[PDB]
DNA sequence: GCGCGCGCGC
DNA sequence: GCGCGCGCGC
C-alpha cells in the first residue's frame, strides 16, 4: 500500500479531512516567514469553495489526483461543489506562496 | 471451577440468546408441541423479546436470564433491544402458548 | 447498524 | 418552518 506523504509543500492540491465534513477539496498554503510558528508538523490549509482555513497534519491529507475519484463525487454541503470547481479551474485563488 | 450452563431447557424458561451478528439478547424458550415437524436435534425454539422474531438454537447459545442478567442486561441500541429488556421483566409471557 | 445533522423541499 | 434524505460519526 503506497503511503500517503508525510510532508507537503506550498501549493499542493489535496483533499482535507475535518470531523463532520467529507474529504474536502483543498490546498497547502505557504507558511510565510515572519509569523508565529505553527504546531509541529501541521500544515496551513485553504479549503476550496469556502475559502476557510485551518492547520492539519499529513494524517488528514490526501493528494488530489491519487485520491480524486474516491473523494471527488458531488455532495450537497454548502460550498463543496463550488470547491470541486475551483480546484480544477482556479486552483490558485488567494495563493500567496508563489 | 465454573458452573455449567444448562444443556437442557424447559418451555417457558427465560434466557439471553446469542445469534451471529447480534448482542446476547433477552429471550424465551417456547413450547414444541407434538403434531409439528420435529425440530433439529438438541435445538430449542427461541422467542426474542422486543422484535418478537423466532429461531432454533442449542444450549451453547443460551444463557439463563437472572444469572447472566448483569453481564448482558445493560442498554444496547440495536432495534428492539431495550424494548426486550423491558418485556422480559414486565410482560415475559407475551405470545407464550407454552402454558 | 443506527441516530444526528446538514441542507433542500413542500 | 417542518419534513425528509442522506451522509456523517460512534
Amino acid at each position: 500500500a503506497r503511503p500517503r506523504p508525510r510532508e507537503y509543500k506550498a501549493g499542493d492540491l489535496v483533499f482535507a479531512k475535518m470531523k463532520g465534513y467529507p474529504h474536502w477539496p483543498a490546498r497547502i498554503d505557504e507558511l510565510p516567514e515572519g509569523a508565529v510558528k505553527p504546531p509541529a508538523n501541521k500544515y496551513p490549509i485553504f479549503f476550496f469553495g469556502t475559502h476557510e482555513t485551518a492547520f492539519l497534519g499529513p494524517k488528514d491529507l490526501f493528494p488530489y489526483k491519487e485520491y480524486k475519484d474516491k473523494f471527488g463525487k458531488s455532495n450537497k454541503r454548502k460550498g463543496f461543489n463550488e470547491g470541486l470547481w475551483e480546484i480544477e479551474n482556479n486552483p490558485g485563488v488567494k495563493f500567496t506562496g508563489y
